[PDB]
């Protein structure tokens, strides 16, 4: 019916003890103007997080799409420009992380396409 056998087997019980740390901190992601940028990070255990920018908190709406799946968080941003660039933080319970997002400029002058 519906059972895709992958082969890779590995069972691990999920406990709810001890503190939570970061396994894959954010990484310097570079995007192009007029494009779509999206960051991703993996945690040690499922938990709430907060995206900060320099010295302010961000929100989820249209231009900014916030999504989370277990221990895999991500933040999509449509309608790039240049201001979006900066220092994206991510505090999870106690620990915290920060990255550097860069926004390039669209292709100008004589170009093929």
């Amino acid at each position: 019916g519906s059972s895709g056998s992958s082969g890779r087997t590995s069972a691990m019980l999920t406990v709810r003890a001890l503190p939570i740390k970061f396994t894959e901190g954010l990484r310097n992601e570079e995007a192009t103007e007029g494009a779509t940028a999206v960051l991703r990070c993996e945690l040690s255990k499922m938990a709430p997080v907060e995206w900060w920018k320099g010295h302010e908190t961000l929100r989820d709406g249209d231009r900014h799409s916030l999504r989370q799946d277990g221990a895999r968080c991500e933040l999509q941003i449509r309608g790039l420009v240049a201001e979006d660039a900066g220092e994206y933080l991510c505090m999870c319970g106690k620990e915290r992380t920060s990255a550097m997002l860069t926004v390039r400029a669209m292709p100008s002058g004589p170009s093929s396409g």
